[PDB]
């Protein structure tokens, strides 16, 4: 299952699904 930027495979939906590290994180995405 290929997931866009920002989205992570829900394998409990059937799809990709925005991750919580597109929330508030910037160490996960600091760059």
């Amino acid at each position: 299952q290929w997931c866009q930027p920002g989205y992570a495979y829900n394998p409990v939906l059937g799809i990709c699904t925005i991750t919580l590290s597109r929330i508030e994180h910037p160490g996960n995405y600091d760059y």
